[PDB]
């Protein structure tokens, strides 16, 4: 149908909106902690402690299958990548600096883009 296709349309614009947000909060890790997945290898008891592991090689998968459908999606995401990392790692641990910093710079970049996607709806 016509409609389908224009929500696609809708969609495939979010996830360009969205793969711009994502560059833009990347960047806020220069130390590529938040890079890829936690290695279960050399942190074998990850999934004991933290029960929905996040982190942006995965969040980038999941965009270019276009599969957020809103923003909202999106920042739960985000927000798993810092929440795990600020409960896994203790106060004094770069770990926990980082996600801090992260969680702080990207308030920005995230405040921003839910004014763009409300706007061009
Ligand atoms: C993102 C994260 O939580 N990393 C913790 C960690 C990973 C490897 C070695 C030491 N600490």
């Amino acid at each position: 149908s016509m409609e389908q296709v224009a929500m696609e349309l809708r969609l495939t614009e979010l996830t360009r909106l969205l793969r711009s947000v994502l560059d833009q909060l990347q960047d806020k890790d220069p130390a590529r902690i938040f890079a890829q997945p936690v290695s279960l290898k050399e942190v074998p008891d990850y999934l004991d402690h933290i029960k929905h592991p996040m982190d942006f090689a995965t969040m980038r998968k999941r965009l270019e299958a276009q599969g957020y459908k809103n923003l909202h999606e999106f920042e739960e995401d985000f927000d798993l990548i810092i929440d795990n990392c600020m409960k896994y790692n203790a106060r004094d641990t770069v770990f926990y600096r980082a996600a801090v910093r992260l969680r702080d710079q990207g308030g920005v970049v995230l405040r921003q883009a839910r004014r763009e996607v409300d706007s061009i709806g």
